[PDB]
Order: C-alpha cells, then sequence, then structure tokens
C-alpha cells in the first residue's frame, strides 16, 4: 500500500488579546491598589517579547494529526491580589485573577477551525473574593476563521486566522467579554515534511 506521513513543526504567533495584557500589566490590576504584583511568566517553549500592548506571544508547534496543529507551551497572568500582611509566600494564594492557557490545540477543517486548551482560571464572583479555579483540559476557547484553508501537505504554510471567544471562553475570562468577542488573531508558521512509503 502506498502510506503518507507527515511531520509538522513550526510555532504559532498568539498573543491572546492585546487588551488584555495592557489591563493585566497595568495600573488597574497591578497598580498602587494592591501590596502584591503579579504580571506574565511564560514556560514549556512559550517565547515572548515586549509587554502590555506590545507583548507577543510564539507557541512551539509539536506535532500535527489529521485536522489539528498540536502546540506546546504555557502562559500564566496573575492580578488584583486581594493579600496584604507582610507574608510574602501568601501572595501567590491569593490573587483574585489567576489565569493559566497552555497546550493549545488548532483544530481545523478547510479555513475554519477551533482553539482549544488547558485552562486553569478563577472565576469572577466579585472584587473582594478569591474564587476556586474553573478548569478544562482541551477546551474550546475560541473559533477561528483562516484567510485560506489548511493544507499540511504543503511543504511551507504562513496563514492566519480571526478568532472570537466560545461561550465556554466567556466564563475563563471572568464573564468581561461577550460569546464572540474577538481575540488576538493566531499565525500558523509551519513546516510539513511530507513522506510518501509503499509499506
Ligand atoms: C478584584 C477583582 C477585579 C477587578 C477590580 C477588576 C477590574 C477591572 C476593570 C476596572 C476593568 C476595565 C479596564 C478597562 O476597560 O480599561 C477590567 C477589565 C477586564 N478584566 Fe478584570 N477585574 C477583576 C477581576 C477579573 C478576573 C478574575 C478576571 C478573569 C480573567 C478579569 C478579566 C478581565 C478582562 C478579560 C478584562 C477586559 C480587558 C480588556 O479590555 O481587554 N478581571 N477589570
Ligand atoms: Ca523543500
Ligand atoms: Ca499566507
Amino acid at each position: 500500500m502506498k502510506c503518507r506521513v507527515v511531520t509538522t513543526t513550526g510555532t504559532a504567533d498568539w498573543s491572546v488579546r492585546e487588551s488584555f495584557n495592557n489591563y493585566l500589566e497595568g495600573p488597574i490590576a497591578n497598580g498602587a491598589a494592591y501590596k502584591y504584583h503579579g504580571g506574565i511568566e511564560v514556560r514549556d517553549g512559550v517565547e515572548t517579547t515586549g509587554t502590555k500592548s506590545a507583548r507577543e506571544f510564539t507557541w512551539p508547534v509539536l506535532g500535527s494529526e489529521e485536522g489539528a496543529v498540536k502546540l506546546g507551551g504555557g502562559v500564566h497572568w496573575t492580578g488584583h491580589n486581594h493579600y496584604s500582611g507582610d507574608d510574602e509566600s501568601q501572595a501567590p494564594d491569593n490573587f483574585i485573577l489567576d489565569l493559566d492557557f497552555s497546550n493549545p490545540t488548532v483544530k481545523f477543517d478547510g479555513n475554519e477551525g477551533t482553539l482549544l486548551v488547558d485552562f486553569k482560571s478563577r472565576e469572577f464572583v466579585d472584587t473582594k473574593t478569591v474564587a476556586d479555579f474553573l478548569t478544562g483540559t482541551q477546551a474550546e476557547l475560541a473559533t477561528i476563521t483562516f484567510d485560506e484553508p489548511i493544507d499540511l501537505t504543503q511543504e511551507n504554510v504562513t496563514v492566519t486566522g480571526q478568532t472570537k471567544l466560545t461561550a465556554t471562553g466567556v466564563d475563563v475570562m471572568g464573564t468581561f467579554y461577550p460569546e464572540g468577542e474577538a481575540l488576538a488573531p493566531i499565525t500558523l508558521n509551519l513546516t510539513n515534511e511530507v513522506v510518501l512509503e509503499h509499506h
């Protein structure tokens, strides 16, 4: 028989949302109202440059399967720290806004797709509550429309998609965005090594 093996490498450029990074690193979430400040930490292969509205993230491609590009990496945002004592080891447990996205997956079919993410985010209850984390594994955070159909049999792919928050994503982001809210666009920078085997 004739078999096709596709090995996909590369990165995805996805800032999540510029105005969210601007707010989180700014004086509302991490200014003079709070004794302890948080910010943004990245891990597991994410690269980042800039701060606030200029911040960018690149996420490493782990590989592909039929209809999906699997990314690695994690980003953690923290703000609105509710703790004002003198024990700094308490601060990490007291950020009212405490959001983590990791291992995004881009599912696709032609020029449509879905952005899946592992998430851990405190629920927004009110401004005086450190609420319990909401969590999800490969949850649908956004829908995607690409500027061309995704074809992983092409060796070099650079394609950008617009993203819109899902109903699931509404609760992840504290209900501050409505369903359908635009998020940052996602660019896939892929190299697809296609090997045909008679085997
Ligand atoms: C003490 C608790 C909180 C306070 C006082 C607070 C305050 C604010 C304020 C005043 C804004 C509007 C800023 C602007 O429009 O320029 C805002 C925006 C926002 N907040 Fe928070 N917030 C809190 C908790 C949270 C939580 C837990 C989340 C969960 C992710 C969250 C997510 C957001 C988002 C997504 C926006 C929109 C940012 C944008 O414009 O892109 N907030 N918050
Ligand atoms: Ca070539
Ligand atoms: Ca292109």
